[PDB]
């Protein structure tokens, strides 16, 4: 048949062929010999231009005037500006329509059923550290809205020749402490450890709780990092209690409602926007079975199964297959009796799977990352594990980019 | 260049030299990964790949460039050269086969590689004989319960003929029967196998678990029809630890998973009928066999039993019923003192073998998406296991369907 992949679905029997694979600029980094797909993270003048000219008419396609007079004398705008500067600046409504494109292409993510629908907060006039919190806090409140969350992303200046980026520090506007004792264990979040210890170098009081909220820290360009508290009422937590079981409240769980990355780069066109912070909300399993169980994060499932009195001396019990999954319908209760959006990881993969059809209507394809879009508990019980997916980068996207220190 | 490999729950931090050995090309390219598609799309050369093969079971016995080896390689050579072809020694396919599962991407399994019951069939001409053979592999093989792996190696594939094949995926399997109204009784998986049996001969049951007769087909004959002594066939009945209705669901699985319709290839020589069994990991059984939905799909059924709220995903149903189905099965092969792995035990040995692999030949290509077991995948260790895949020789593969 047709010399693009050919995507099955085993549990339906059905087929799709992935032509929009055509459209990738980006080598990922599988070759013929091996496939590096389950790896977190494998290792301008005219090369600005050509991204920046596919970027212009992937815009114009997009409101269906390709070819226009409007098309042509925006790509000249363009080459013009690169051309005496350097550089170029997108126009309000590009910005918008990439900010969506690159969650749309994002392959890690099962949340796309919504890329529509983001508010884009234009943030390129700002100019001090103390303006990007304002933008920030004025960001947390929008999304978070008393609990019915709002897709965003604000968007700060780009990066300019041999100037300093923009950056915010922390990898999420929302963090927990993670205290390192003097046994070698951790106190709170082991993930963030290093930043919790940055916060504090840079002059932050440490709290010793398990869930002490972190400060930011905010760098505007060639200038150290200023530090900021988010004021309590602005950062929404739910307390985790269980339906039935009565002791769980009792534990003292928690976690907040808005998760926002805020280490990323957004890529359009081949400019960079080193501070572009962007915020959903979560699916169940993200907090009750990674946050929660990883080993390496709070890791309390030995707690929970002997509280539920399960035989832990055994793994054929299973007691780490239960306590998860009772960790996970807390979560989903208390978020839901506290009227905190959230979805289980059977709705959402359902909903990705709408996603896919629509996009192979529109674009002929969808780029998905198997390994993250099957949640991490009942994976052969959502949908998604019986899909065959196909994986490349599309630009306008998202990346990770090294640590600012 | 060689990948670095992290492990995220640790910290820790290998790089993959092994897959440089690749001679063989993965369905990827720079441009997109397909990585999680289940099946993607001369006398010289042969001559390499039976020298390679050569050199490895050598190598394999330190006699690395001794009088034998030197001999041996001339052996090959010369009989290529006249006749196209060649033949292994016993010794050399025995390596070859151990050498085939410990090459296997997609097999958690692989820390027992060494612990294989190697059957040479190679002298078989008839499907009677087959099916001796395979009889014999499956008393092997089962022991009472007390399960020991096996392959049994049946004639290669031969530019004259066709192929020896055993048309059965595996050598046991429950029948699927079509209704004229769309659904199907017992494993949905069979309605094909299940109907070229009937069309074949077979008079059917209607049962939920009728366990199929097999068809063997020696070289460009017909296939042939052979029912399975039921005391072969050991099954193991389901129960619940806890919940005494759960037994009332009438389920049972077999205790013998065995392999039949991959190809093996050593040295360049294809066997086209191999057949291979070890032990059953429970979620093989609890969680695909009985809960995916294109199979037996029980999951609905068990919950109501449960009382549980069905109507709404968000109750976490289907998680809790899927647990339940696991227990059981452990529960029952443990009841029976038949051999099974849950998946906690099986990827904490993997891991212990990605070590061992690390050390011994710098590498193991593995297959993320199916070492992952499909329940409660980030609570097992490999999950947290960056991992290479690759296509290493001695190496299962798929091969069209015979029919
Ligand atoms: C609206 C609800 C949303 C849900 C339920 C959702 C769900 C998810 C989940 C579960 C992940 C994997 C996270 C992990 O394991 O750490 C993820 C990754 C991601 N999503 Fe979303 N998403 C949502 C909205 C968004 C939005 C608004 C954006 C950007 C504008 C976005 C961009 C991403 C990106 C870039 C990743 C990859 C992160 C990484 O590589 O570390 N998603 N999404
Ligand atoms: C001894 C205990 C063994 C265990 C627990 C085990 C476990 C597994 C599991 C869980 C899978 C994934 C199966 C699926 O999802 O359908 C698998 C695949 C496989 N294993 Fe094993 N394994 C064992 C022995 C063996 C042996 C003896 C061989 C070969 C001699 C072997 C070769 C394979 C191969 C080739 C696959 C991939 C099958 C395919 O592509 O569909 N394994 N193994
Ligand atoms: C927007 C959004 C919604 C939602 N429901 N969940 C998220 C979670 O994304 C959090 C992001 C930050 C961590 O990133 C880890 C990481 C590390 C590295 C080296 C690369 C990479 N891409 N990602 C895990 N995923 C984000
Ligand atoms: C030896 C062994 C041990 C154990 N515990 N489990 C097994 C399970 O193997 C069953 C085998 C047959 C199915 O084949 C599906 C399939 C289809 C296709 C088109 C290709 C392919 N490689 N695999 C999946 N795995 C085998
Ligand atoms: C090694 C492996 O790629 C790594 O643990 C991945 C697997 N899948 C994941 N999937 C999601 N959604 N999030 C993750 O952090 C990870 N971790
Ligand atoms: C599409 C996807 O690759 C397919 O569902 C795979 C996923 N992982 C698997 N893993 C195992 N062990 N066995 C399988 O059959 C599958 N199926
Ligand atoms: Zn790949």
């Amino acid at each position: 048949g047709p010399k693009f992949p050919r995507v099955k679905n085993w549990e339906l029997g059905s087929i799709t062929y992935d032509t929009l694979c055509a459209q990738s600029q980006q080598d990922g980094p599988c070759t013929p010999r091996r496939c590096l797909g389950s790896l977190v993270l494998p290792r301008p003048a005219e090369q600005l231009l050509s991204q920046a000219r596919d970027f212009i008419n992937q815009y114009y396609s997009s409101i269906k005037r390709s070819g226009s007079q409007a098309h042509e004398e925006r790509l000249q705008e363009v080459e013009a500006e690169v051309a005496s500067t350097g550089t170029y600046h997108l126009r309000e409504s590009e910005l918008v329509f990439g900010a969506k494109q690159a969650w749309r292409n994002a392959p890690r993510c099962v949340g796309r059923i919504q890329w529509g629908k983001l508010q884009v907060f234009d943030a390129r006039d700002c100019s001090s550290a103390q303006e990007m919190f304002t933008y920030i806090c004025n960001h947390i409140k929008y999304a978070t809205n008393r609990g019915n969350l709002r897709s965003a992303i604000t968007v700060f200046p780009q990066r300019a020749p041999g100037r300093g980026d923009f950056r915010i520090w922390n990898s999420q506007l929302v963090r927990y402490a993670g205290y390192r004792q003097q046994d070698g264990s951790v106190r709170g979040d082991p993930a963030n450890v290093e930043i919790t210890e940055l916060c504090i170098q840079h002059g932050w009081t440490p709290g010793n709780g398990r869930f002490d909220v972190l400060p930011l820290l905010l760098q505007a360009p060639d200038e150290a990092p200023e530090l900021f508290v988010l004021p309590p009422e602005l950062v929404l937590e739910v307390p985790l209690e269980h339906p039935t079981l009565e002791w769980f409240a009792a534990l003292g769980l928690r976690w907040y409602a808005l998760p926002a990355v805020s280490n990323m780069l957004l890529e359009i066109g081949g400019l960079e926007f080193s501070a572009a912070p962007f915020s959903g909300w979560y699916m169940s399993t993200e907090i009750g079975t990674r946050n929660l169980c990883d080993p390496h994060r709070y890791n309390i499932l030995e707690d929970v199964a002997v509280c539920m009195d399960l035989d832990t001396r055994t793994t054929s019990s299973l007691w780490k297959d239960k306590a998860a999954v009772e960790i996970n319908l807390a979560v989903l209760h208390s978020f839901q009796l506290a009227k905190v959006t959230i979805v289980d990881h059977h709705a959402a993969t359902v909903s990705f799977m709408k996603h896919l059809d629509n996009e192979q209507k529109a674009r002929g394809g969808c780029p998905a990352d198997w390994a993250w879009i099957v949640p991490p508990i009942s994976g052969s019980l959502t949908p998604v594990f019986h899909q065959e997916m196909v994986n490349y980068i599309l630009s306008p996207a998202f990346r990770a980019q090294p640590d600012p220190w």
